[PDB]
């Protein structure tokens, strides 16, 4: 591989030079003959596999604190090596846990929000043993992160994988989501994306109120045991009713959304260790709600009903009636969040911040992996600065990875 | 491997086998993806490429292994020997042109790929000849608004010292002028090319929508200027169905999109002048041409007339104005009976095209970064379509600007 790689911005002419790609680890999925850059998703480790992964991470940690080669560096290397020899694993210091989590965010190529990567609150939950403990930890996370609408980014890290039969997992894909319900007639109440998970929850004991915006219970798995259900206290679930600054009829659609986006189905890999329950949360970019959640045809799919209330001609696609309503729906979501003093960022501000971040990373770090397909917002793409920015995608570690759905792998006791 | 692509809205899964036949590079490796990078002979390299192309041509007319096939491979081998190159048969020229379009990963319009009028211009020797051939192209493809796809193929490269090149990047574009106060009149993307036209004799009217002259290079000689007869240049005043003040913005665009800076490669041969044209997708004009900050950049003005609050971005004033600008373009071409397609129709057509290519051909190389329209992405069906990108030949490739390589 060539040592220097250039990226250009076609709107400003700015050329950046990437050397960080030389530290790439796992596979993109691409080859020199095929590019999989639009593919969404393109047993444990052995002593011999773990040794070099830990050393790589420990080296990198001591490089960052400007102690590379020090006595504390070599002593940590030897302690780690001795520990892998006697137990086939090792335990991270708190300092290394925090560094690793912040860098998995920093390295998350699909995240436009990374300007904030070093302001992450890390909750060490590695002493947790039961699903009730997991509930306690997550409740405290949600309350801290919500902060009465002054949202603060945070991660709670549960115990790492051991033999693969004792995994901690949050079975929810996100900590806060609305249920969806299949009716006998084929229609769907609530969020259609969550019909499968809702059905699991119901069979597990949950009593569904069967509304359009029912907050799902937490389904928590500790130490490989069968998952258990918990209701998040509703006063911890901050929500925003959606209204429009001009269209007084917009509130009559009964739309609302929750304030905290909190991914809980991903795996955090640090130094070869696997943290299979590591829920992390930030704050929303408006398009995640106004464009995808509300206007995807497989989701709440409100474009038609907004278009009718807007009295648009909906017989020709070339009237752009869909595009017009999409803008108005996204004006309402940003307006409703700002009026309630709940942190949100529009797609224009977040992509300008990301460009500034990317440029600083190239300056100070030698690069910034970014997945263009995910960084570019789902509306108005080319009037945001990221559209015109060339990006290199590669995988650095520590990182967040996908993992199988726990109901597909769990062995029921 | 047989690779699978999933549509995340419909859950339709297709299976790609066609990628097994690529061999040109993508630019990516297992460790670094370059999917968002815009720009990632001799007798001995030439025959295997000629062979593969003849093989796929005779396989496409279902006469693989025919005597005609055999005699063609021998005919081509002898000619590469005596002459160091070879000439395509007319049937191979047309087949190669249509398949370079069929294989263009970045083109959302490929449902039309086999309906292409091919103009053989390989007998051309002078810039006057090129001008004639180009005028006939423009007149043919424009067709009084009922646009028809077309390509004009000038002589292939011989030694690189005698290239045919259209120096315009597109046959019809508007000039751009640097103003003394620092701002730009016209199209800022064409400032330098306009300066090269002026420095060579073109007298500019110095307006906002001056059709540029043609700058044509024949057989490696210096380029010569020509004005396309104005009755050949179809233009559309832009107006809005609801906002009667929109026509007062003074906006217009040309009807015919015609790329003239690319290289057509067929069986190892290189056609450095191959102007090709189709019809516009509305967003090409309304989003990029009009609202790119480095182009006509009219968002601020439209939002002014719309009285929108332009104090904070979160009012989405740019997004509102952008939609109204794109309504006007579609309404104007439609009112003037000039072929245009909106990004909803075009992307729907492309999904259907992919479905067709997967069944009958085993895949469709496609560049998600280019296929998804520059506005309202996720409400078009291609946003949710996984695509595999790989390089099939014949193909259109980029080439250096001639003002950076031509020896005067
Ligand atoms: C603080 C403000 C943040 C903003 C504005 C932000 C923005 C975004 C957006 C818009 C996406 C795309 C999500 C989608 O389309 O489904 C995303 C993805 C992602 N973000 Fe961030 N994010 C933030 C915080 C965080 C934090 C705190 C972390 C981790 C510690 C993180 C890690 C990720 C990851 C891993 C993804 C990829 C998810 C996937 O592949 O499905 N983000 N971010
Ligand atoms: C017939 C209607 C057509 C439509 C609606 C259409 C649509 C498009 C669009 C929207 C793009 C992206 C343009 C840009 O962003 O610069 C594109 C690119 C492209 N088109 Fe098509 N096109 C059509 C016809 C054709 C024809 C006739 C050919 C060749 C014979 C062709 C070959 C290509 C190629 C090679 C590109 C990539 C250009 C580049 O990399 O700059 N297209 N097309
Ligand atoms: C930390 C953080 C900050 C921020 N702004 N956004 C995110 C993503 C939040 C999120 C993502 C998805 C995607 C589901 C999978 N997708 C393929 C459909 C669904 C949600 F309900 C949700 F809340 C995370
Ligand atoms: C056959 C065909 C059909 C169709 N619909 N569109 C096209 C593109 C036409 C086109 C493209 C560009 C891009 C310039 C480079 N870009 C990176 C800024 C500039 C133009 F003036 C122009 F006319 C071709
Ligand atoms: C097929 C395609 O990769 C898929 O639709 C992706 C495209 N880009 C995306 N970008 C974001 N931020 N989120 C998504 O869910 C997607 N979906
Ligand atoms: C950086 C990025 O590759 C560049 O902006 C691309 C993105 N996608 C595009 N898609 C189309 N159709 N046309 C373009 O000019 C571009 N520009
Ligand atoms: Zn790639």
């Amino acid at each position: 591989c060539p040592r220097f790689l250039k990226v250009k911005n076609w709107e400003t002419e700015v050329v950046l030079t990437d050397t960080l790609h030389l530290k790439s680890t796992l596979e993109t999925g691409c080859t020199e003959y095929i590019c999989m850059g639009s593919i969404m998703h393109p047993d444990v480790a052995t002593k011999d596999q773990l040794f070099p992964l830990a050393k790589e991470f420990i080296d990198q940690y001591y490089s960052s604190i400007k102690r590379f080669g020090s006595k504390a560096h070599m002593e940590r290397l030897e302690e780690v090596n001795k520990e892998i020899d006697t137990t086939s694993t090792y335990q991270l210091k708190d300092t290394e846990l925090i560094y690793g989590a912040k860098h998995a965010w920093r390295n998350a190529s699909r995240c436009v929000g990374r300007i904030q990567w070093s302001k992450l609150q890390v909750f060490d939950a590695r002493d947790c043993t039961t699903a009730h403990g997991m509930f306690n930890y997550i409740c405290n996370h949600v309350k801290y992160a919500t902060n009465k609408g002054n949202l603060r980014s945070a991660i709670t890290i549960f115990p790492q994988r051991t033999d693969g039969k004792h995994d901690f997992r949050v079975w929810n894909s996100q900590l806060i989501r609305y249920a969806g319900y299949k009716q006998p007639d084929g229609s769907t109440l609530g969020d259609p994306a969550n019909v499968q998970f809702t059905e699991i929850c119901i069979q597990q004991g949950w009593k569904p109120p069967r509304g359009r915006f029912d907050v799902l219970p937490l389904l928590l798995q500790a130490n490989g045991n069968d998952p258990e259900l918990f209701q998040i206290p509703p006063e911890l679930v901050l929500e925003v009713p959606i209204r429009h600054p001009k269209f007084e009829w917009f509130k009559d659609l009964g739309l609302k959304w929750y304030g905290l986006p909190a991914v809980s189905n991903m795996l955090l890999e640090i130094g070869g260790l696997e943290f299979s329950a590591c829920p992390f949360s930030g704050w929303y970019m408006g398009t995640e709600i106004g464009v995808r959640d509300y206007c995807d045809n497989s989701r709440y799919n409100i474009l038609e009903e907004v278009a009718k209330k807007m009295n648009l001609d909906m017989r020709k696609t070339s009237s752009l009636w869909k595009d017009q309503a999409l803008v108005e729906i996204n004006i309402a979501v940003l307006y409703s969040f700002q009026s309630d003093k709940v942190t949100i960022v529009d797609h224009h501000s977040a992509t300008e911040s990301f460009i500034k971040h990317m440029e600083n990373e190239y300056r100070c770090r030698g690069g910034c992996p970014a997945d263009w397909v995910w960084i570019v917002p789902p509306m108005s793409g080319s009037i945001t600065p990221v559209f015109h920015q060339e990006m290199l995608n590669y995988r650095l570690t520590p990182s967040f990875e996908y993992q199988p759905d726990p109901w597909n792998t769990h062995v029921w006791k």
